[PDB]
């Protein structure tokens, strides 16, 4: 049931039917401490990264064909998620990630060897190569893919389902709330141009932090000086990258003793994922508030039914899809404190916080990705307002009694105000029922003043 | 104009009518980053602080008695806060406190001058110290003060106003939330005791932290090892803080290398502070949304009104009080996580992050302090309620056909809570309506399942 | 392929083989965000919960006996750990864990069906029950367990491994360290006495949160009133429960309100092992600092070898344990901030971000309870001390003139630590350079003195 | 001592000499929180602010000029600093600001009355003004000057110094440490360009959030409607604002609603300073770790003399300036997850955390502004290398003997790593003493392999 391996430090015991080696299996031995490895998006990294350096090595002449195209084929299976279950390591491992690297190597040699290639996993996985700068490569490869090709569109699509809103509730006229006490109108068109505002600025904030969340180590080698890689190495490997996966984004660092002393480009990203939750706890708030009740609550809008909301109380619907959103903030805000904590600790030449600070960036982009997706179709798309109420409470404000001074006075424009809510009539029933309509105020000079329509000042 | 006085490093110009000399001078040009000093409290600890360590000197002999006179006299009007001006050092030192320290060792030695009695600020005033032991000591000392004679009971303010509440709005029915929808009937008074509850368990979570916060370094002296020092001579200067301030949470620390190496004790008080915060605004939030509106809100309680909110909307009055009590939340959140920042980067014998971890944690202790005593007496105490209007929303909540599970069933009881919202009709003519008054339900069990004061179980 | 089952809201399909029904395939499809479930511990508190209170329900003549023993039979089933992939609702779900409670009584009622007993998931396996009272004291089950069963044990094994050393290390005198300079002599005992104590104060930590911890919400259903449930549900609920797992921690809340509204209890436990964070943070630390160079660093201590470090560097071995120790401290900082945020964010009778904050702390709890054994095994346990080395160090601070200030004053030992440094000279010749032997200062007593071990004043 | 005032609320008691009236009198009484007010760069925001007002009023006929001059004139005063001792409300006052504006409003007609103008606080000095809408004007005001006029310049004097020390050390070879174990050689010239890159890429992050800091709600008035304001007010302030101060940074909010609903800019712009807190500790450990012993440390390098470093060991010299630096960046990470937490909390038309959120950004850009002068000036360019003693422990390396390899073997190489370990001499000296020059290896081919500099590829 097991086979044995060797490394530099002796014979190990490891799973007769396991293609990882020696080292994995020490590694997994030295940290069950989790029980949770590398993520789909890191497993695939590495494989493009292993399958590009393989291409280099080929290409400057310094590994032969045969074993470069072994290392290509075999890392493109790797890559397309044929091996998940070959990378057992838990996420805290050794800093530098080196465990997880080995793993990469061990894991292509033996497919390889299935296919009658004898492979190194050092001298030919790892030729021109350090653990310390491809595990922060594949970590900012899998981060960049992230920003660009899942959260980007998962967020435009959101902007667009919050848009839609804004333009179908143009004229739907409310009352504002301010300290969530009764203001002057608005329109729930208006809010929610606002919410697809915060939205634009979160892609923005992404975008921005692009230039340096792209930035490779690769080429940097052991402690950034390039020592035992070729000289264009870093320039080459990023050229194929790009060639293979048409993410632009990535290049090589500007400095490549800060690209592997420090991960400041994850720290920069996730101030942007967080400023994203921020919004998103607003927006989320906000509609579960316009949905509460349906007789104790605001009752302002009505939310797609998604499941019965209690196992003891019949008939209630929750607002699940808001509280999903809210939960998945409260995660990216704790995930993007141990990046920071992670990101300040690094040490002289290398920063070695790069496997948890990789599981927690990634997450925060996979849960913001997928929730942003599910909260514009399941949520925001689906949204109903309740016009006739809404319409009701902003025409029955004591708000909205000011235009009327330069008629009445403001001593009776209050006692108008004071009799409205009393009764629970609008404002201009009651300033009809006072007999205040007369010479000094029509009944189409009134309806002018109390247009709470034309006082939100809808574009 | 300025005069020259001298440190082991050489000469320093320092102000001509300044207390403090060569060694603050320096720290004055070094640090000019926050334009902020100690506060008060530390100022009251380290004036505490030096007038034990030249009382238990005396006591043992080692330092001449009319020496110690003018420590002990000089420490006194420091504690007393005559000399607060006499603190220019900046909060963003260096972390072991040692500018602060030769800062009350130079004013304490300028005071006794004055007097005619000549102290060397190392030598006399610095005796048998250092930094390293006195400034987390004098920290220790104003953060134990700060929890005990002044946070616990605001809290306990706080919490007997809550309680007033919960008993007098008791049968005060309403309708319960959860998730913000309608729910089963609850008490003004029942949510009111939750949130008494929460100030009561924030009591009980400073006072189980006291053990380790009342710690003091006091005798370890620069590594630990208590060199230089008399080998009691923590035990006699705590003895003598102990008899001074009241305070019997003050001890000797269990370990003199764990107390200086390492801020554990504050980390850990920030985090009672932090659970507080956390309390506090679920509390400050209800009460807003409770008084929200009136008309587009819950208008369920009215707030007192403490200032004028518009003029462009007449009459309009904002919650300010809970406003200040969620900021203050939010404050004592961010000073957390620079204290646990700070707790965590500690080498070998010593954590050099004690100046802002104490400035943080003595904000915390006084914001929470302050805002507590004021939400109970300008906000919590006058608050009244909206009996009837509450009494009407219990009525209406579709929810107040859970009690009748045991009679018709969850799925039938569904059906019952739809058709009733779908047709604007009451919970108890739906069930009617739906044919269930038989066997298994009478009209009079109905009625009683239906009592929304009864269905609160008060 | 798929069956139909029925809830409130209508037809479901669901898969064929799957024992959860219509509610938990709901969730199913509208929760995919960050494709994890319950944890084995969150589903062994549900099993046992489940049990008890059908249990209870029994007892009091409320549920038939054959239909209390089926539930008991499939709820020790799931406790035990038999039916896990039947918990498919990811962690990002309803904040109350309705679904969670949900999948918990439809996988109960498909065990019973097996065994020709037919139960209704609400009215007979949710008997006397609210997910607003059942979720939580799941979650405050499992975080009181691994807290006494699991936590506590592991830190105490440290603190062990930790005192053992302090005590073989009694007289290791070597130089201290402060602001990272030269300082009087320690011994590397005292040190570790140091680091024993932090991890004794953390269980000190843990212990002083637990009458809090341990308050469980069963029997306060919907929303802390206890509607629907017997008047002592909850006190004898929680007696099967400590009768059968041992905990005595475990008892109902002080106030049944509180103990739905906010999960507080959390906040604080979560507090506590951030502390003992921040001390293994300085423990580890200084570990893999004593243990750096061996030629560039301080080469204080040897940390045993665990694994290769460098293939290009021959013979580099990493301090490996202490960055998975400083790695875990980190997402223990993070998941905190997490807890914290969640946990001030309730409304009114329900506080909606149960799931995030138990996926949290039970992660916490599960890091450091892992990461602890390791590091008091495979690491504090093997190091070795540079004794020779470490009284070289002791001898060669300039600061051991300290114990002369009694003598000749702070000012004139100022002068002499600076000539000693500038004319590379040792203390005791400088002394007797500046000509400062006489009656304050016999040569007897400067040799006394300077003696490093008794300047070190080990007990 | 005292006169009376008065509001819609009634009569208050007022110090007879203060400049403020009736309403921040009430807020005095209300909030004696912290003890703290605003801080010199919000007072002269609130000052500038006014005056822009009054000039627009003024210039749209709708304020006459002698009431517009006297405010014009007040605020310049306000601006300058000569009346902050009249601000002495808290900053944990309400969460929009208005007792702080009132605060102005009464100051600006308490100075004008002086000269003999009668102005009313709101109708004149409030005028087409909310304070929903002034308040965060002023605060994003004050926070873009702060970064555009102070923090960049003292970043970029930050950056200038420690490239200047990059290039002086652009021969100083030494060896390299990752996970704080001996590594291949770096030149300490190198290090610092890694140091000088961190401090660049901080300053690209603050130019990259300024789009958005910039954003004022001047003209939204009361919920973001503009609703008694003129509908080009807020364009008309900016451009008097922008042409007055020369900060081009400074714009109209892109949305009117998001502008006051949300404060994303703040908690953007923190995000930055937060990632240039996490730079600067990796920079302050790396050089506090590098000056550290001077004997028992690394003692790489020397930090300039600032004060005498112990109370009671004399002589020591502690780096104070490093710890100045690392505990700025605590204080700026815990300010950060303040606005943070204070970010994500407004409701509907307006966020109520503001003066927190303000006290918390503006401290952070000033803590951070003054700490990197004082880092820049009294530490960076007084630093001096130890370049004899880095030299010689780069050509003592073990790491240095794989370029021996192809000459005399791995294993002799081994052997030779071994020797210079035990006897404490370089590697070069190892290979003669072992009798390796000979035909194989020639003395000149020795010194050709073990070029530390050469290895460590300077440009």
């Amino acid at each position: 049931n097991y086979r044995i391996e060797h490394d530099t430090m002796g014979e190990v015991r490891v799973p007769a039917k396991a293609l990882w080696r020696a080292q994995t299996q020490r590694a997994v031995e030295n940290f069950p401490i989790s029980g949770r490895g590398l993520e789909r998006t890191q497993i695939r990294a590495l494989g493009l990264l292993k399958g590009a350096c393989a291409q280099v090595n080929s290409d400057l002449g310094l590994l032969a064909p045969e074993k470069a195209d072994a290392i290509i084929a075999a890392a493109a299976e790797i890559a397309d998620g044929q091996h998940d279950d070959q990378f057992p390591i838990d996420v805290f491992q050794t800093g530098s990630g080196t465990s997880s690297n080995m793993n990469t190597n061990e894991v292509i040699a033996s497919i390889a060897a299935k296919g009658g290639v004898t492979l190194h996993p050092n001298d030919d996985v790892n030729m021109s190569q350090s653990s310390n700068d491809t595990f922060p490569t594949a970590t900012h490869i899998a981060a960049t893919e992230a920003a660009v090709a899942h959260l980007i569109p998962a967020l435009q699509q959101l902007h667009d389902a919050l848009a839609a809103k804004a333009l179908d509730w143009h004229t739907v006229v409310k009352s504002g709330r301010t300290h969530l006490m009764d203001a002057v109108p608005v329109t729930l068109g208006q809010e929610f141009s606002g919410y697809a505002r915060q939205i634009e600025a979160g892609i923005e904030r992404v975008r921005a932090c692009l230039p340096r969340l792209g930035e490779l180590a690769i080429g940097g080698t052991a402690v950034g000086t390039g020592l035992n890689a070729p000289d264009d190495f870093g320039v080459r490997v990023v050229a194929v990258l790009v060639a293979q996966t048409g993410l632009s984004e990535l290049r090589t660092a500007a400095n490549s003793f800060e690209a592997q002393a420090a991960r400041d480009g994850l720290v920069e990203a996730s101030g942007a994922l967080r400023t994203i939750a921020v919004s998103l706890t607003k927006i989320a708030n906000d509609i579960r508030w316009m949905g509460s009740g349906p007789l104790t609550g605001l009752a302002e809008i009505q939310l797609p039914d998604l499941q019965p909301g209690s196992s003891i109380m019949p008939g209630k619907v929750n607002p699940v899809l808001p509280e999903a959103v809210t939960q998945v903030a409260a995660q990216v805000i704790g995930n993007d404190a141990a990046i920071a904590w992670g990101g300040a600790n690094g040490a002289f030449e290398l920063n070695v916080y790069i496997p948890m600070m990789a599981r927690n960036i990634l997450e925060s982009f996979k849960l913001l990705t997928n929730v942003s997706r599910l909260f514009a179709q399941r949520c925001i798309a689906g949204l109903t307002a309740n016009v006739e109420h809404l319409r009701r409470l902003a025409e029955s404000s004591p708000s909205i009694v000011t235009p009327l001074n330069s008629a009445i006075g403001y001593e009776e424009a209050a006692a108008v105000a004071k009799q409205a809510l009393k009764e629970r009539k609008t404002i201009r029933q009651t300033v009809i029922d006072r007999g205040l309509i007369g010479d000094r105020l029509s009944i189409e000079d009134l309806d002018r003043r109390l247009d709470v329509l034309a006082m939100a000042k809808a574009e």
